[PDB]
């Protein structure tokens, strides 16, 4: 029986591979880049454990996807495995490249990305934008705060210890679990090899051009330096409590803006330490800004002294 063989040379890695009758799918997590992804219960996933069920998150391929979009959803998956486990990064877990559509089987992480999970917890009063959630969640303390931003710091010195470069390292490109870990997302995609439209919306209606460093705004040049610029921005993100950076600007006036010295202003609820730890990442010369080895040093000193209460 042919029928519904794939065309292409799918790499089956017998470390990864899963056959696909261990998912049970359930509920939608999505649309990706490359087509939907979806919660599964996976059986026997350890090969230790064979009888226990594990909750992962599975990405699909599209059934219209091209054949770049095939070689990007391998290439990731490829990627993933060179770059080894993190804690604070979403992992791979598995896949099924045979006996039907491919799936990349990574981490699933119960609270969804950040911006979101930081909105539901926003207190009222005069320092944050109102909660938008139907189901609003107890508010985090000063420390918790702290603590997503050095969870973050630590899953990006990991992946540049790696040679890998983010590129779009934002609060709605991080993920929290069932346990309040952190988890980066969308760190080994493959770069396009096509020019951006810099005034495109995400489909979750995001301009990435907020988070761009300035010599990857006007020279589309992207560095371990480049992605400490965008983890200033998610800084500002975090204690927004999710909010949208540059608020009134107008994406077309952000070079000019930032090129003459522009920066955003500190959030009303944030220390001097932490705004000038923002501010030393956004840098206009990207030799002068810090490490991420730094900024998890520095970071977990602040965690250590910020307060719970
Ligand atoms: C092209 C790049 C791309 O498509 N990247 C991409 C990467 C990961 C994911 C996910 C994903 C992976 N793992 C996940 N775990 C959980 C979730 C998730 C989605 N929604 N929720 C629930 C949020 N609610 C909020 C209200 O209270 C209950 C929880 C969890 N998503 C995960 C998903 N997608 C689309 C991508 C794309």
């Amino acid at each position: 029986g042919p029928a519904g063989v794939s065309e292409y040379e799918l790499p089956e890695d017998p470390r990864w591979e899963l056959p696909r009758d261990r998912l049970v799918l359930g509920k939608p997590l999505g649309e990706g880049c490359f087509g939907q992804v979806v919660l599964a219960e996976a059986i026997g996933l350890d090969k230790d454990k064979p009888n226990r069920v594990t909750k992962v998150a599975v990405k699909m391929l599209k059934s219209d996807a091209t054949e770049k979009d095939l070689s990007d959803l391998i290439s990731e998956m490829e990627m993933m495995k060179m770059i080894g486990k993190h804690k604070n990064i979403i992992n791979l877990l598995g896949a099924c490249t045979q006996d039907g559509p491919l799936y990349v089987i990574v981490e699933y992480a119960s609270k969804g990305n950040l911006r979101e999970y930081l909105q539901a917890r926003r207190p009222p009063g005069l320092e944050y934008s109102y909660n938008p959630s139907h189901n609003p969640e107890e508010q985090l303390s000063s420390k918790d705060l702290v603590s997503c931003a050095y969870q973050v710091a630590r899953g990006m010195e990991y992946l540049a210890s790696k040679k890998c470069i983010h590129r779009d390292l934002a609060a709605r490109n991080v993920l929290v679990t069932e346990d309040n870990v952190m988890k980066i997302a969308d760190f080994g995609l493959a770069r396009d090899i096509h020019h951006i439209d810099y005034y495109k919306k995400t489909t979750n209606g995001r301009l990435p051009v907020k988070w761009m460093a300035p010599e990857a705004l006007f020279d589309r040049i992207y560095t371990h330096q480049s992605d400490v610029w965008s983890f200033g921005v998610l800084l500002w993100e975090i204690f927004t409590l999710g909010g949208s950076p540059y608020p009134g600007v107008p994406v077309e006036e952000l070079f000019k803006l930032l090129k003459e010295g522009h920066r955003m202003d500190k959030p009303s609820n944030c220390t001097n330490e932490l705004y000038m730890m923002m501010r030393d990442c956004w840098h206009a010369v990207p030799s002068q800004r810090p490490t991420f080895k730094q900024l998890v040093e520095d970071l977990d000193r602040i965690v250590a002294l910020t307060s719970n209460q």
